[PDB]
């Protein structure tokens, strides 16, 4: 991967301090460390001033839920659907967001769900023929 910033790689340094195998990329002005830290996928992304913008972190599974983003989620319409992802993201302002990914067996038909954490369904996006579906362009913007 690409190399970080100073400023960046000293923030990082001090949020996740034990972090090994990181990888470094960037996306419209924004540079994001991927790294697997007690048993979870992380994405976490910083702006050019070295300050922390957003961390996702890949929950994988309904399990790793709440009850309350859980019980929302098997009341909804989507409560039958195969669970692809479950992604809890962070923010220093903004409200946590959960993305729930789902599909149905036997059809190529991909949907993010976003939740509240009080289990409030936002939106959803069709996110059959989309890539990078978890980036700024998607939260920052």
């Amino acid at each position: 991967g690409d190399t970080p910033p100073g400023n960046v790689q000293s923030t990082f340094k001090k949020m996740y301090p034990k972090a090994n195998g990181v990888a470094w990329s960037q996306d419209d002005g924004y540079y994001c460390a991927n790294f697997a830290m007690n048993g979870f996928t992380k994405n976490v992304w910083f702006n050019v001033r070295g300050q922390w913008v957003m961390t996702l972190t890949d929950l994988v599974s309904l399990d790793r839920l709440t009850p309350t983003v859980y019980n929302a989620f098997v009341s909804g319409p989507y409560a039958n659907w195969v669970v692809d992802n479950v992604t809890m993201v962070e923010f220093p302002k903004w409200q946590a967001i959960i993305v729930i990914k789902v599909g149905q067996d036997n059809v190529d038909i991909k949907y993010q769900l976003f939740y509240t954490p009080q289990g409030i369904l936002l939106k959803t996006r069709n996110v059959s023929d989309m890539y990078d579906i978890l980036g700024p362009s998607t939260f920052l913007a």
